[PDB]
This record gives C-alpha cells, structure tokens and sequence, in this order.
C-alpha cells in the first residue's frame, strides 16, 4: 500500500465567477452563519458589528444590523430549531437574539461578558436552544436558551485548560437530547471530554497520553456515524505543529491515530505544518486536513493513509466535503472544488481579491422535479461576501 505522494492540482489559473455579493462590512468579515431553515445569513465582523441578509436573492435582501459587540464578532451560530441566534466577540460578549414576527425580526433577548476573550462558539447540531464557547483563559463554558424570553442558563463554567481554549465540537449529537458531551481543545497540549450538564470532565488527554510530544492543539472534527459504525464519538484533532490525533471519545479519549502530517524541513517555518482546518465525508470514509503550507492531506479513514496530496498557492483556511466534493478556502482568495474520489479540480471560486477566511454551504431545498446549484457563501478578509453557484 501507500509509501507514495500521490499529489494532484489546482493549475495556475476581470473575472470574478460570483453571482452575488455583501460588503456591508467596513473590515473583515471573521464570522458567517446561516439559520437551519430561513435563507437568512449572519456574517460577523472587524467592523464590531453582525449583519443579516438573504441567501436566496440576487442581491442579497438587508435583515438588518446586530449591535452592541464591544470588538470583532467572531461567531454567528444559529440554534438548532432556529429561533435563536448566538453572536460572540473578542471582547467575551455573547449575544442572544430571538427570532421574532416569523424570522424577519431578531430582537435582543439576553447577552453576557464572562471572559476577556472568546475563540470559538458553535451551538448544539442537534439539541435545540443550545451552546458552547471557549476562551483565551482556557475555560469552557455550556449555556442553554429559554425557549420563552431567551434568556441565559449556564450548565457548567470548567476552568481545566492552561493556555487559551482553541476549539471544542458537541459529539454524541445523534444519541439523545438528554445526552450533552462536548470535546475541547487547548495550547497546552490538553484535551477534554465533558458532561455539559454535571460539567465534570469525562477525559482528560495531557503530553503524557501522546508520546510526551509538545501539541498546542488547533482543529477538532466529528467523524459521523457513517464512518465509525455507530461511535458518535470519533473526533480529529490537529496541532500548530503538524501532529495529528483520532480519538475514541466513548472509550475515555483512546488514540486510535497519531502522526505527524508532513515531515517538515529545518528551514520551514515550524508554523507551516499547523493543521489549520478538518472534515470527514460522510459519504466515502476520507479525512482532508488543511495545513498552512497550503497543503491539504485526503485520507482514506480505513487505512490510516494519504489518498492525495493537494497543494495551494497559500494557507488553507477551511475544509469542508459535501456529496461527492471537497471545497477549500485558501488565503490566496479563492475557494477551490475537488472530487473527493478522483482528487479532479471540479470548479474554482474566484473574485476576491484578499483572503477567504470561512465559508457556508447551501443547498436548493426544493426538488419538486428540477434540482438546482448548490452555493457557496465566504467571510473575505477584505469584508465581503461572495455567492457563487458551484457544479450540481
């Protein structure tokens, strides 16, 4: 089996693809978010401010302005039902907005300031009126939302983490509403497994448990049911320094996977092997991961080994697999389209001019005979946002 680079292309090619596009920001644009069941978009941004607008038309329809961000809104998450809308800054402000007068309204229901710094906030896949947040003092938080007022209700406030909290995902989403586990990440090498609502740690992964090695973690990634025969609970994590773990969540953090993703030169910034972003196909059993270096590392989850190779003119920024596809935001601006399968270049974004920093997925809800595009929406460094109409 594999011993061999088996590396595809991404071949070097005012245009501007776009369909259409948003450029309320006056910076750039850190966060996007998109409602489950409204064609309603929240972008986030270095201007202190949240915007709403539409997916759907052409050009985007304003839904307004979401205010009182004491710095950059770094998450828009929706909740699961959508009926809520969590917003976070780089202040430790949260914001809860409540879907009034059918979606259109987002009235201000509670907000908090718990910490000098959030770095991430993602709301429950699954369980409605839920989410989490991790902070640049190491410490996780889980709160719920009132179904009636919205207003706020803490399950736990953990201070295990040393460093800054870089990430955490909801696992276990598919088993139970009753069921809140949730994995997070942090820079001193630590990973924790958590009960949201006892708040107690179910795991703690240090140095010790990963050959002593010296990990500030970045990424983490839900492997889905698809993949693992019913473990709800096999997360990725990827370091600042290029080693990659896969862990059995339901067997108390067991690392089913542990390497370094490239080997890099004495030269190379130590940097360029940060596993900047992770996604699994659903569909396949494969595992891309985005470094800095611009490379991406397809992998085939059965084997444990490198399917394709892809390298970029710049960092990744993003993965993300939908279908049969594998798309990529990199910093040069341009969100590029594979095939999964094939490692084939299916389709290129193009447009910006700066950095891709996110981007969303949507899909054509309707096929009452004739299937449309599916879109690709972006969070540019320059502070717009971009909808491009991708193959299928």
């Amino acid at each position: 089996e594999v011993e061999q680079d088996v590396p595809v292309d991404i071949e070097g090619e005012m245009s501007n693809n776009s369909l259409t596009y948003f450029d309320k920001h006056t910076d750039s644009v850190f966060a996007i978010g998109h409602h489950p069941n409204l064609p309603l978009v929240c972008t986030g941004g270095g201007d202190n401010l949240a915007h709403l607008w539409t997916s759907h038309s052409q050009p985007p329809k304003f839904a307004g302005t979401l205010t009182g961000y004491g710095e950059s809104v770094i998450s828009c998450s929706f909740t699961s039902e959508g009926g809520f809308l969590v917003t976070a800054d780089m202040s430790g402000k949260v914001l809860v907005h409540m879907g009034q007068k059918g979606g259109a309204q987002w009235k201000l229901a509670s907000q908090m300031q718990e910490v000098e710094e959030i770095v991430w906030l993602k709301t429950h896949p699954t369980i409605a009126r839920t989410f989490a947040f991790g902070a640049t003092d190491g410490s996780v938080w889980c709160y719920q939302i009132n179904e009636q007022d919205g207003s706020l209700e803490q399950l736990m406030s953990g201070f295990v983490h040393q460093q800054d909290c870089s990430m955490g995902e909801f696992i276990n989403t598919d088993k139970g509403e009753n069921t809140l586990e949730l994995v997070t990440c942090s820079l001193d090498s630590t990973i924790v497994a958590w009960n949201c609502f006892t708040g107690q740690q179910l795991f703690k992964i240090t140095q010790a448990e990963i050959k002593g090695l010296e990990a500030p973690w970045i990424s983490l990634s839900l492997a889905p049911e698809t993949l693992t025969k019913g473990n709800s609970g096999v997360v990725a994590c990827g370091s600042n320094n290029g080693l990659l773990a896969v862990i059995n969540c339901n067997n108390g953090g067991a690392i089913l996977h542990l390497s370094t993703v490239i080997e890099l030169k004495p030269e190379q910034d130590e940097l360029d092997a940060s596993i900047e972003s992770i996604s699994w196909s659903s569909k396949f059993s494969l595992m891309a991961i985005g470094l800095v270096c611009g490379e991406i590392l397809l992998y085939d989850t059965s084997a444990w080994r490198v399917r394709h190779k892809f390298v970029l003119e710049d960092s990744v920024t993003k993965l993300m697999f939908d279908n049969d596809d594998l798309f990529a935001s990199c910093i040069n601006g341009k969100v590029y389209q594979f095939n999964a399968r094939t490692g084939q270049e299916k389709f290129v974004c193009v447009g910006h001019n700066m950095g891709v920093l996110d981007f969303i997925l949507l899909h054509p809800v309707a096929n009452t005979g004739t299937e449309q595009k599916r879109k690709v929406i972006t969070a540019g460094d320059e502070g717009v946002s971009l909808v491009f109409e991708v193959p299928n």
